[PDB]
């Protein structure tokens, strides 16, 4: 039992902290306010490690382990006040660079992995629909077999990254199976934005197949294997976004201490009235719990250990505790939280999707109950 | 003791919430999409009653109680999706009908009083500047005596309703003084709007005083009164918006029993699963305790009594279970939940601003331990 | 719509409230102390009304409506710090004079409710056994007919007063089939044969109210001591819960208020770096959440009374008055120990023993799981 | 980062649960009905180990560290149903082993300290009276010196093990002065002139544990007997509340893990409806509760633990582990009676009695605002 990073996971933390506050956070304020997801910025952030994940250093990766990405996402998630950026970033990792990387052909890898991994090339996910969204089991996106591949139809909707994207992975009835589409090929038709406020800045849209040919090599894995490709995905983004979370719950913890130390009222700082301490104190508590909570899920992983119901209660307490912080934070903040410049109401608002993504909080008390022997 | 409407007050309640559900409600959805305030709509609502308050027939009005005002609201905030529309309204009843109903001079009344109270003019209310948004005694906003008048000179910043507003009612200091200014009075200044997320299509900007005249009959009530005319205001908006929200609650219980009535998984209505259940049954016992709350505040008003205390522990109640309820919907709607259309994240977003407008919590907290000797 | 409580009930918990002061508190100290249930106050209690609720003045009662009689039970537990003596009067006047007003022939009224009435005699409630305790449809108690009456068999636990019980009102199968009718209400007299009491076994919860087990061995009950129809013991049953769910929340209304005026001067008065410790927000935010869910509870219970005495339908307004109530009397209690930190287990003082007896109110009518059904199928959940 | 125990850490803990299991536990149930603290084995769980702490070999000690002591009162707290026994223990172990330890001088320790580390002394703890219960610096206690030695007159109220206890560590005034210097800690031997120890009062939280309130009347300290130097006294008193804190939240988060597991089974046995009720989200639910609060405030406990094992300053972090533990204890004891329904006050089943025990985590060692303001102090808000 040891409650120290090593040296090589806190240079690991350093350097990603240090990229977040001097690379991304810099302008972070004006992209943010107009709306902007700087494609430059994502590009740098992917090269410099962030697209990395667990692939190998064959493919451009730094060969991490699970409690290493988290690091570097917490990193991310407490340096960077740009979280739309990040989300952008994470999906690009988990939904795409790492099914690609665990399930792909070494042709599949060869032709696409390094170039995801080092940024290259933006990545999409598309497995989510209006009765499809849930149960990805029932979809109305079909691939029906032909000579040399398969002929996609359908439409997906909420696509992540698909106004940037230069590749799609599209999961599709067959079974469930998994393709990687390239951006422009014929009937591929990606959509306009709908504007947004939930991680405003990630951009996000319908995509829409009409008679796709899908090259036989552009499938991902097995055929039917889609599910447990994509079940794979979820768990790697169910911990990234975690990840994120903390690292967003620490900034959010260091500002409100600001806010607390400084701000003078009565004649003391108002951190010394015993309501904005107790909302401090709350912050602090549910931080330090959940991100220990997480460190053990990834730890367990590393270990070879099964960490599934870990990672579930690690979701489940940071999506609670990051909710409530931000209103005990709001309620700190008072009349100047609504300062777009401040950014707070925005982070809760980026906040909001944590209970719309990886699973709602009921998935992951099915799975900690059915880890416990309830079912 | 009796818990039952009186048929008048039945007869008030329906009648709103008909005008809200048949008039407001309509295309909501199309005008909030579209940021859109319309004074069109504003306009008849404001003249079928929801500017009167307790403004006598004399100027138009209906001579209502605080009961029967917030049973009015309560049907706005359930009939009408358009909130933002409804807080517009709320403003102009209380920030600035009541004051001149109250405190003006017959002079004053007889100019402006039926023409707000009928909705010929719109109202704007200003108090609030950057360290003086709080703490309403000391503020960068001056009005010098002069002959005849007065000379104003400042910036109110976060002004609901500048944007289409005919008069203006400041706060200054000479004491703090009330005054109704017109727009485009010389001098008067009002600026553009900045994005709004939070109650979105209600309308707020900046203004800028630069060597205004104010006539001397423009000044609401005796010098050095504006803070308790001021104060006043506070009373009757916490009640409003207290109203309004018990109201959103309501519509928000329905919609969500709706949705777990006919949403079927598993062979059955997810209304079955003891999650949503619930959260269902938190919103109805949330909602009915600050209901009843909030009536009796309103009643022990009309008995003559003291309700201070009363409505400082209704809008604590309030703003409380409206945000908790908010995120249970959040978590019961799953991905359906960020439907624009459904507008669920939205009605939060409205909601966020209830503990950023007539005092944080723990004012209220300071306002109930007075009321029980703590101090 | 009105909140102000009419002078007759104004009346009637003023009176009720002093009664409670210097009577039935007085010396509720040394008694509880020891352990000791005041047959004495008992029925001096009685006596002045507080087993009387709705039944008519023709048997002794004073034609209480159920918000008066939530009134009455609301001052019993402000005033008397004797929860136990409280507790064991509202278990006879919910569970045995009620039903017994409510579904007895006029045979049976006119030999015992009047006694019930005015604590000539004491009765208990026996419905509750090892399975059946809850489901009171599944009983391992049997009442089958013979001739001029029924012969009965079980052995039925946890019964408040049974020590110091006259009477039993006793819930037994008629009709081993299915349907929810198989079950009938009879009244025993203590003594009769084959009706063996036992002994006390020791409590805390409610220390010092007597329970204890009895067993049926083939007991002859007459046929004029059944308690309404046959079969119609599973609504008698389910009514005198009800009532009872209704007269604990008053009594627990009424002692969350006991507890938030002390609360409130043992914070005005104790000082601390200099000044009365309810200047500390930790305090004072406990004392203003006693004092929202103290008001929120009680307009709740009100109102279900209210709408019961309209002829509406209150069971799912009670069903949230008692979940409200047990959960906030359960946190109060616990901010209240949190506040007094080491005098807070003091004996005498009886916070630990207050939420010690406010333990039994989610383990009685009903736990919370029950009331949430009950509310859940009223909006239609299923 | 590693979240096994090492082998060692293992051992230590398998070892402990069996002991708790095997000896302790085995007729808990009665003891524990009769109010029975057991010196026998209460003798024989501090030789096997639970009086040791981090003492080192040469007086009897196992040189543990702070985590590997955690470790094993939690085996304790899941083991044995012996709360009292355990509580009793902890005592003897944080305020007496461990300051006569690290504080005493070589002829104390020499004379007195492998007798309390292997159970043939046990020792009790007096720094609480009325209004010194919380200021452990305004006391009425005063030790003033005289020839070779000192003059001790007071009396120091809710003594835990001073009805059993052969010696007692008593914290004195000796510099009437401000300053945080004026008190001093002496071990007094039981029987010495002009000690009184009283009658045990009856006890509910903890019940079987053994409390009063000794009296000073001009008893002679021998100066050699003093802990520490002069003035001392008060950080001597705060290293022992530390460890305190740390061993009782671990026999907590132990009981926790005791309950859990005692819930798991009822729920997965326990068939209404057709089914196991644990397949009902309510009793699911806070089961999935209890697990969450039992991980989070384990890490939280074991990190301070380790921390402090690391030469860190651990003050903060066993304040929030101790508050965290507080908190979550009481919740997950709530939902525990909410699941049993009527069969949680079943006194051999002990839940009741299990909160009950549970009750003085938070009064004891600080309440819980006293944690607030030392993790806020220790944040920069004052």
């Amino acid at each position: 039992m040891d409650f120290n990073l090593s040296n090589s996971q806190s240079d690991i933390y350093e350097s990603a902290y240090r990229f977040a506050c001097d690379v991304l956070d810099q302008d972070a304020q004006t992209r943010i306010s107009q709306k902007i997801l700087s494609t430059e910025l994502w590009k740098k952030a992917a090269a410099y490690g962030f697209a990395h994940g667990p692939v190998s250093h064959q493919f451009g990766g730094s060969e991490l382990g699970a409690l290493d990405t988290a690091l570097m996402i917490e990193a991310l998630g407490k340096g960077s006040r740009d979280i739309g950026l990040s989300f952008s970033l994470c999906a690009h990792l988990c939904a795409c660079v790492i099914p690609l990387y665990r399930f792909g052909s070494s042709e599949l890898k060869d032709k696409y992995l390094e170039s995801l991994v080092t940024g290259k090339l933006i990545a999409a996910n598309a497995a989510t629909e209006p009765d499809a969204g849930s149960d990805i089991y029932n979809m109305q996106a079909t691939a029906q077999p032909c000579e040399g591949g398969y002929i996609l139809n359908g439409k997906k909707i909420f696509i992540t990254n698909a106004p940037i994207a230069d590749v799609f992975i599209i999961y599709a009835k067959t079974g469930v199976s998994a393709f990687l589409i390239e951006k422009g090929t014929p009937g591929l038709n990606v959509g306009e934005v709908i504007p947004k406020d939930c991680l405003s800045n990630c951009p996000w849209s319908e995509i829409v197949f009409n008679d796709i040919f899908i090259p036989q090599s552009q499938r991902i894995g097995m055929e039917g294997a889609g599910g447990a490709i994509f079940h794979d995905s979820m768990i790697w983004e169910k911990g990234c976004l975690s990840a994120l979370f903390v690292g967003g719950l620490a900034r959010l913890l260091e500002t409100t201490l600001e806010y607390a130390k400084a701000r003078q009222q009565f004649g003391k700082a108002i951190g010394q009235f015993q309501s904005v301490s107790n909302r401090i104190i709350d912050m602090k508590l549910r931080l330090e719990q959940c991100r220990l909570m997480l460190y053990r899920a990834c730890w367990k992983h590393d270990q070879g250990q099964d960490a599934e119901a870990d990672i579930a209660m690690s979701k489940l307490l940071i999506s609670e505790y990051a909710v409530q912080s931000g209103l005990d934070a709001i309620q700190t903040f008072g009349g100047a939280a609504m300062d777009q410049e401040l950014g707070l109401v925005r982070h809760l608002l980026n906040m909001i999707p944590s209970r719309i993504f990886s699973g709602t909080n009921d998935i992951q008390k099915e799975i900690i109950a059915r880890k416990l022997g309830l079912r």
